[PDB]
């Protein structure tokens, strides 16, 4: 399938266990997809002060489109030192990997695959 069913554990940047994919653009793309198929990806929320807090480079997921059966349609866009590696609407969130750490909330999206 194009697209994929997904409801994403929302983690607090403070509870991120590995707060990144890897070490290139490519990679981090690359491993994000895996543990988005797996079951075991996490979503921070992005507000003033979390990336920073977060390992580049930065994987979003953006909305692609304006959210079928409730999940929003989205694309996943990198970020390296300031230039993003994919053109997409507005960051619902950076991805990480999700190591055990409780959410605070569920964010279904339809993740074009």
């Amino acid at each position: 399938k194009t697209h994929v069913q997904l409801s994403l554990p929302v983690l607090q940047v403070r509870d991120v266990l590995v707060r990144g994919f890897g070490d290139s653009v490519e990679e981090v793309l690359s491993e994000a997809r895996q543990h988005l198929k797996d079951g075991t990806c996490g979503l921070v929320e992005v507000e003033k002060g979390v990336l920073p807090q977060l390992e580049q480079p930065y994987v979003f997921i953006k909305r692609s489109d304006a959210a079928p059966h409730g999940h929003v349609m989205v694309e996943l866009v990198a970020e390296l030192e300031g230039i993003q590696y994919g053109r997409s609407g507005e960051t619902l969130g950076v991805l990480v990997p999700h190591v055990g750490e409780i959410p605070v909330a569920y964010r279904k999206v339809l993740l074009r695959k």
